[PDB]
């Protein structure tokens, strides 16, 4: 997250890390057994670390649970990052308390104004690399589909929206990737991607959630 600042310790309950011996994509906790996270953070080996705000120090509320498997969409397409979103199953529930607990999908997509708060263990730079060993969240408005389509013409789809800063500054970035895009308690979006992080005229980029409430409740279902 650059621009952003410290949450506070399980401030955020629905974040998640994924992780296979270091931290590499982020995930949204929607029932004890299932995680939300994009589709391009897919890989073996994924352990998930609830409760966690040093991800590098075992502090006290960390559940560590072994995903049983990924459900990376169907129609996921890696060169344009369509359909960007995957469901993890959890090998055993997840104990729910005020440091853990899941957030609710969306019953309607949110409007452009709409703002939201963006969570991850990311890079805080725009121009090099650091990676905070604790949680930094970024409030961030959902831009309007013309601002993110002369933004990024020819590559936004309908399931995609921007959100974020034109001014440059304050952006999620590499590390964010499958977290959480929270707008008045409701899961709106996924980090997915973004052109470098926090440049002048590039917003990130997230997967519209609304449009995969179905999809995310008909496959849990039938897993
Ligand atoms: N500027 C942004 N809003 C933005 C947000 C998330 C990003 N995630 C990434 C990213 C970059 C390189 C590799 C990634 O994931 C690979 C490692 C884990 C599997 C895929 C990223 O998510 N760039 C990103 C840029
Ligand atoms: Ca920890």
């Amino acid at each position: 997250i650059v621009g952003g600042y410290t949450c506070g310790a399980n401030t955020v309950p629905y974040q998640v890390s994924l992780n296979s011996g270091y931290h590499f994509c982020g995930g949204s906790l929607i029932n004890s057994q299932w995680v939300v996270s994009a589709a391009h953070c897919y890989k073996s080996g994924i352990q998930v670390r609830l409760g966690e705000d040093n991800i590098n120090v075992v502090e006290g509320n960390e559940q560590f649970i072994s995903a049983s498997k990924s459900i990376v969409h169907p129609s996921y397409n890696s060169n344009t990052l369509n359909n960007d979103i995957m469901l993890i199953k959890l090998k055993s529930a997840a104990s729910l308390n005020s440091r853990v607990a899941s957030i609710s999908l969306p019953t309607s997509c949110a409007s452009a104004g709409t703002q939201c708060l963006i969570s991850g263990w990311g890079n805080t730079k725009s121009s090099g690399t650091s990676y905070p060993d604790v949680l930094k969240c970024l409030k961030a408005p959902i831009l309007s589909d013309s601002s993110c389509k002369s933004a990024y013409p020819g590559q936004i789809t309908s399931n995609m929206f921007c959100a974020g800063y034109l001014e440059g500054g304050k952006d999620s970035c590499q590390g964010d990737s499958g977290g959480p895009v929270v707008c008045s308690g409701k899961l709106q979006g996924i980090v997915s991607w973004g052109s470098g992080c926090a440049q002048k005229n590039k917003p990130g980029v997230y997967t519209k959630v609304c449009n995969y409430v179905s999809w995310i409740k008909q496959t849990i279902a039938s897993n």
